[PDB]
């Protein structure tokens, strides 16, 4: 099982998150994003130094309690991301969809880019492409997406994680889970 230990690393990475009618919504005190399906959900990677050039962004997604796919309805688009894969990235031109040979996990990658001139952070725009509910897919039970910052040989630079729920009204089902979280 992928690790989901936080580790901030050498160059200080960690993850932001923006709200996004609510299509993305992320909740601090529950670490967890509530997104509608194939929606933008902006992600935002923030370090206190540069990593080296070469440097890439994993994103990979794992059941929080098995490898996690869309279900035989949703597997049926940009012509990039495999079918099988829960997690595209949105208007990145260098998009790697990789398949472990071990593990049969599923994977995209960027390669790591600085801010822009003024801005503080890097933002990746993820979409997800299952429902948490799909019956032969995440079938209810709920997964992490796990961010990894990897150098070009692919050896763990920085780690952080979230959990992410993809449901038709993530505003609603965000403020259900936190009421709950208070009660
Ligand atoms: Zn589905």
């Amino acid at each position: 099982v992928p690790s989901q230990k936080t580790y901030q690393g050498s160059y200080g990475f960690r993850l932001g998150f923006l709200h996004s009618s609510v299509t993305c919504t992320y909740s601090p005190a529950l670490n967890k994003l509530f997104c509608q399906l194939a929606k933008t959900c902006p992600v935002q990677l923030w370090v206190d130094s540069t990593p080296p050039p070469g440097t890439r962004v994993r994103a990979m997604a794992i059941y929080k309690q098995e490898v996690v796919r869309r279900c035989p309805h949703h597997e049926r688009s940009d012509g990039l991301a495999p079918p099988q894969h829960l997690i595209r990235v949105e208007g990145n031109l260098r998009a790697e969809y990789l398949d472990d040979r071990n593990t049969f996990r599923h994977s995209v990658v960027v390669p790591y880019e600085p801010p822009e001139v003024g801005s503080d952070c890097t933002t990746i725009h993820y979409n997800y492409m299952c429902y948490s509910s799909c019956m032969g897919g995440m079938n209810r039970r709920p997964i992490l997406t796990i961010i990894t910052l990897e150098d070009s040989s692919g050896n763990l630079l920085g780690r952080d994680s979230f959990e992410v729920r993809v449901c038709a009204c993530p505003g609603r089902d965000r403020r259900t889970e936190e009421e709950n979280l208070r009660k």
